[PDB]
């Protein structure tokens, strides 16, 4: 009855490739590194490591490291549009992202992060998860192309969100694309309501 | 086709009950305390306010505590049962557990707290939300009698686990529980497969 909208975290609201490039080049100033228009594939550490020995294992380290998480940046419109999304009429929307192996700061930050941009109420909205398709909801809003895990027919639609690693990526229709937060969600998500 | 089963951590693999009045006991040694024979109902802390003015306050505040959650102990039977469970042919468990809303901690010690008695490679099976029905499977093993939110209709059967505050509880017909982890879990399983 009401429209359930999964939105992801990092890529989606939080600007994990930017804010993990700025840190890398300031902790490694002498390694090579790229540049966001050369991101291909989600994995920046599987990226990185093609690029040289050794680099997978300092990428790793970067969001690793304490304060990563929460300094992220807002991706442009991303707070005003979750925002305006959970005050509409019969939808609900939940935040649902995918920790990191080494949990001492990440699912903290996180928390942390959401009441700093959506206040205290909005975390009970956030939903923690390494499998994305055992969440049922109408959409998911995702920046990764490939989701996958232990529901081979997961109950929402994927929409995948615009950045650097997948603009280049031709999709199979009918999967279909939010270019950015000043792109039309409103629209998909109506085509979705009765 | 692989039967889901989500296992609730609190009251179900940890101790929630007997660590909490541990360690109330131990801080709060002048305050009167509910013995988990006369616990009745889902929320501690409502129980031990209407038992004293305060009584809330100070229950919370327990466990808000750092080590609260990583200190409790597995209930007898959870730990070898969750093992052989997810071990079984053609099914998938998650652990899934609501955090409180103190962040701090809680999050990253219920991550620990896997990691200790299942193994690292057991975190990717940890679901932490509010919202329970948002997740779906073919079983929910919780000793919540209450699980509601943003899905009117889960895709789970909510099987009672046995617990202080439930035990006396008459639930409607077909709502059905499960003793302890001695009790026969196989069987309940056993009777959602085609
Ligand atoms: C790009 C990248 C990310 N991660 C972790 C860190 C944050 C989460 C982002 O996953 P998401 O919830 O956005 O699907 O995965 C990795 O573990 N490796 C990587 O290469
Ligand atoms: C008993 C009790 C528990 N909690 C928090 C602490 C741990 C989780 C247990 O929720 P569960 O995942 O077991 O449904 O809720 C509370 O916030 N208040 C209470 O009175
Ligand atoms: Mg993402
Ligand atoms: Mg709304
Ligand atoms: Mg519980
Ligand atoms: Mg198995």
């Amino acid at each position: 009855r009401a429209l359930r909208v999964l939105v992801n975290m990092d890529g989606v609201l939080a600007d994990f490739e930017g804010g993990f490039l700025r840190k890398f080049r300031a902790r490694f100033p002498d390694q090579p590194f790229i540049a966001l228009e050369d991101r291909r594939g989600f994995w920046v550490s599987e990226q990185y490591g093609r690029l040289r020995p050794g680099l997978s294992e300092k990428a790793i380290s970067i969001w690793e490291s304490k304060n990563f998480f929460f300094e992220l940046e807002p991706l442009p419109g991303a707070v005003e549009a979750v925002k305006e999304m959970a005050s509409l009429q019969n939808t609900d929307v939940f935040i649902c992202t995918s920790p990191i192996k080494m949990f001492k700061y990440c699912p903290y930050e996180k928390y942390a992060w959401v009441e700093k941009y959506f206040g205290p109420d909005f975390l009970e909205q956030i939903v923690l998860t390494r499998d994305k398709t055992v969440v049922s909801a109408d959409l998911l809003i995702d920046d990764r192309p490939d989701i996958t895990g232990a529901e081979p027919t997961p109950s929402w639609e994927h929409v995948l969100f615009t950045a650097c690693h997948n603009q280049h990526l031709q999709l199979q229709p009918p999967r279909r694309r939010l270019h950015s937060w000043a792109d039309d969600w409103k629209a998909i998500l109506d085509s979705k309501r009765p």
